[PDB]
Parts: C-alpha cells; structure tokens; sequence
C-alpha cells in the first residue's frame, strides 16, 4: 500500500545487490 515500487520494478541491479 504505502510502500510503491514506482522504481522498485524498474531497477534490477541494485535491487539485487541491497542484500
């Protein structure tokens, strides 16, 4: 809900390097 991934989907780099 409060939590949008306007740029969350977007990105598939540093998604992938947060962990």
């Amino acid at each position: 809900c409060f939590l949008p991934k306007l740029f969350a989907k977007i990105t598939k780099k540093n998604m992938a390097h947060i962990r």
